[PDB]
């Protein structure tokens, strides 16, 4: 009944802002299981709703890795929605802040990489008969 997951984003500073992009970072938002497993056994698709400044702001992934790589210059909230192969099982929605800018302690070491990830657990209190292929 309990499937653990890690979700969030990693990001890296270009080092110098790009001149006709304005972009300063490469980043990846993602959902992965806590340990290796094929989520696609039970995940139909994962939706990432990105900031509307992006094109095709709704990004749907149907096969792992459930991740999206992109470039940008601002921080914003990403809505991650996980739909299951049985539609009668309720989808799981997570909210994540795409983090790009590091703290001052970390700027002064000169770190180019930030990561903002969180462990979570998808709970199936009384799963579908079919959902017992989990
Ligand atoms: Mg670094």
């Amino acid at each position: 009944i309990v499937k653990p997951i890690v979700y969030g984003n990693v990001a890296r500073y270009f080092g110098k802002k790009r001149e006709e992009d304005g972009h300063t970072h490469q980043w990846t938002v993602y959902v992965k299981p806590y340990r290796n497993e094929d989520m696609s056994a039970y995940v139909k698709k994962i939706q990432f709703k990105l900031h509307e400044s992006y094109g095709n702001p709704l990004r749907v992934v149907t096969k792992p890795p459930y991740e999206i790589t992109e470039t940008g210059w601002g921080e914003f909230e990403i809505i991650i929605k996980i739909f299951f192969i049985d539609p009668n099982e309720r989808p799981v929605t997570l909210y994540h802040l795409l983090k790009l800018f590091q703290s001052d302690t970390n700027a002064m070491l000169g770190k180019k990489t930030v990561v903002s990830e969180f462990y979570d657990e998808m709970i199936f209190q009384d799963p579908t008969a079919m959902m017992q292929q989990l």
